[PDB]
């Protein structure tokens, strides 16, 4: 029917290694903003995604209005205790932010207000509480707070004592700070004042000019992330510097005035560490003997004292640790599942946390107290909603602290699966599957199939309330556990990077044929959804497998690769060398070339898509899926639907503008269930 917006084409040539490629869409980047032809296109196709959904607008409705119902109004935090107070996070109905309150342990009857976010957005257009922590003598308040939505945050100090604010400001912060043990220090972090990128360390005396604070470190290489920590001892502050590869901690003394940064371990390409310190010892996780990591013991900071605890090993990733007066808890992976092990100090003992579940998450929750035999830990599956969970290290008691809340919602309704797909390289991927059990018939059901795959981050299996949308659909919804995440460790996000990044989206296309191949789903309505480096992921699959999918979404989507990794200007290309590689590099240039979807757009049939984006802020640069959907309309040869829908909004609302995230994913649902009917 409609016809659709058509940008105007500008040749723009760029040659590298030789090869001179034409962008016709150059021209839709304006880092400014205000070209006043980029913006028509965009409200244009805007425009023509709103009348092209129009129809759609009863079904947005059902599905915002059963996913809003499906949730509490009234949310209350599992309480902690830490430094003698009991906290608890509240959100009231028509509360548009969370209170937060608190009160001595001994005391039941009362709670003190510390923040009402509602009263510190009153005459403000934004409002995000970046960071909240009450110094080591319960008597002042420290918040990160960002009120012009860019994530610098303002560090402020209230006295709790007659709930007074102090007059000082630390401006253009990470949100990152810690307490000196004297409740009258605080470090915090400045960011680079045009990078944006936390670069510096400052020593701020709480009440005074901040005029007056001392810089204390100021990283020079600009892949390093700057971070804080302070240990479980409270003996010492923790400057952490990481880039994605290499790590370096240097410790502040948090009890002594005057304290100078003292090295750990120098950095060194491809060692990655994190430290703590309890006990009197150091406990390390490194990777320096293997790269599913170890955990370390040492009195000192010289590597060659370090003594293994736990050895690196091929079949175990080991994620994290916490530390309690008789245990030791890890968090690894191992066979596609996370898991938590627990070994006491003193007796070697080792217990395995169990679960019954095919495709479930376990994780370490907030343990702010290591004087304790009760470890809190975080469970979640495609079938059960997230629960957190108190258990007795010794005894094995093990106690629900909170079930997440699911209106409308009978458990026994679903059914989910893990299946193990061959890869085209004879590498097994393992895939989270869930489904309605009384709409299931096998080689009949629409498949949805997610993805991300980058990062070595994991898609790991758990519950989602606006998941039951599509699954009382008649919907299968599959998570695919591609090579570039996590889930499999250090070797599965190696095996998806640099030049395997390939394999990502080859396991997304042989997972997706298996499925289909043993009857999971309908060969004639498999959509598949991706976001950012998922969005790269989704782009890639169409160019080369296009008629596998009768649909996609495809979310911020990472498609101009060359282009963007060949320009410095573009904020996160220095950090992503180690991730996609460097272009001005033949051997990088060749290889990311051969996926780069907005290159490889070809004169063939696509599937239906609908692809999102952001004018002001961006993960992705707005003009990548702007530029890739003009380059589709102009060669594509079928007449299936093809949407831009770009957010144009000044920001976000209650923290993560939580109204609008529904709103957003009704829209997209209504694409795909339109598509499906």
């Amino acid at each position: 029917h409609m016809t659709p917006p058509k940008a105007e084409k500008r040749p723009y040539p760029i040659t590298t290694h030789g090869d001179t490629r034409v962008d016709d869409y150059y021209w839709l980047r304006d880092d400014e903003r205000t070209d006043p032809q980029v913006l028509d296109y965009l409200q244009a196709e805007n425009a023509f995604t709103d009348a092209a959904l129009k129809p759609q607008q009863a079904l947005r409705e059902t599905l915002y209005e059963e996913m809003v119902a499906r949730e509490n109004l009234y949310f209350q935090s599992v309480p902690y205790v830490r430094h003698g107070y009991r906290y608890q996070t509240r959100f009231e109905p028509g509360n548009e932010y969370a209170i937060y309150v608190r009160q001595p342990q001994a005391e039941s009857e009362h709670w003190d207000t510390l923040i009402d976010g509602n009263q510190r957005a009153e005459q403000r257009e934004f409002y995000t509480l970046g960071g909240l922590e009450v110094s080591p003598d319960n008597q002042k308040l420290a918040v990160a707070e960002d009120f012009l939505s860019r994530r610098q945050y303002d560090i402020r100090f209230k006295n709790l004592s007659d709930d007074s604010w102090t007059d000082e400001v630390l401006e253009n912060t990470s949100g990152s700070f810690e307490w000196a043990n004297d409740s009258a220090t605080v470090y915090y972090v400045r960011k680079h004042a045009k990078t944006l990128l936390p670069y510096q360390v400052y020593r701020h005396v709480v009440g005074t000019d901040p005029q007056l604070d001392e810089l204390i470190y100021e990283e020079q290489d600009d892949t390093f992330y700057v971070g804080l920590e302070k240990t479980t001892s409270d003996r010492f502050i923790l400057i952490h510097l990481s880039s994605t590869t290499t790590s370096e901690i240097l410790l502040l003394d948090a009890d002594r005035a005057d304290s100078t940064p003292q090295m750990f371990v120098p950095r060194r390409k491809d060692h990655e560490y994190g430290i703590d310190h309890y006990h009197q010892h150091f406990y390390i996780r490194s990777n320096k003997d293997g790269k599913n990591f170890g955990l370390y013991q040492s009195e000192q900071a010289d590597e060659a004292q370090w003594q293994t605890l736990i050895a690196p090993r091929i079949e175990v990733m080991l994620e994290g640790f916490s530390l309690f007066r008789d245990w030791l808890v890890v968090e690894e992976r191992s066979e596609g599942l996370t898991q938590l092990r627990q070994i006491h100090w003193q007796s070697g003992e080792v217990k395995r946390i169990a679960f019954d579940d095919p495709t479930y998450t376990t994780w370490l929750a907030y343990n702010p107290e290591p004087e304790t035999e009760l470890l809190r830990y975080g469970y979640s599956s495609m079938t059960t909603p997230t629960t957190l969970y108190e258990l007795n290290l010794d005894s094995d008691e093990r106690v629900m602290l909170k079930q997440q809340e699911v209106k409308n919602f009978t458990p026994e309704n679903y059914r989910s699966e893990r299946v193990w797909v061959k890869a085209r390289d004879g590498v097994e991927v393992p895939v989270s599957l869930v489904y309605r059990h009384d709409s299931f018939a096998r080689g009949t059901n629409p498949l949805m199939v997610y993805g991300y795959g980058s990062y070595g981050s994991s898609m790991d299996p758990a519950f989602s309330a606006s998941r039951l949308s599509l699954l009382d659909r008649g919907f299968v919804f599959v998570l695919a556990h591609i090579r570039g995440g996590g889930e499999l460790g250090q070797l599965w996000y190696e095996d998806g990077k640099l030049f395997k990044k390939q394999n990502t989206f080859n396991d997304f296309i042989d997972v997706t044929e298996a499925l289909i191949a043993q009857g999971y789903g309908d060969a004639k309505r498999v959509f598949a959804m991706g976001g950012s480096a998922g969005g790269l992921l989704m782009g890639a699959v169409i160019n080369q497998a296009p008629e596998l999918f009768n649909g996609i979404v495809a979310q911020v989507p990472f498609v101009d690769v060359v282009t963007t990794m060949l320009d410095e200007s573009i904020p996160l290309t220095t950090g992503e060398y180690d991730e996609w590689g460097n272009p001005n590099q033949q051997a990088y240039y060749d290889y990311i070339l051969q996926y780069s979807p907005y290159d490889q757009v070809k004169a063939q049939d696509y599937p239906h898509m609908l692809v999102t984006t952001g004018l002001h802020d961006s993960q992705v640069q707005y003009w990548e899926p702007a530029k890739w959907v003009a380059k589709l309309r102009e060669l594509k040869t079928d007449d299936r639907q093809l949407l831009l829908y770009t957010d144009m909004d000044s920001g976000h609302g209650g923290k993560s503008g939580r109204f609008k995230a529904y709103e957003d994913i009704a829209l997209e649902y209504a694409f795909i269930l339109a598509l499906a009917e």
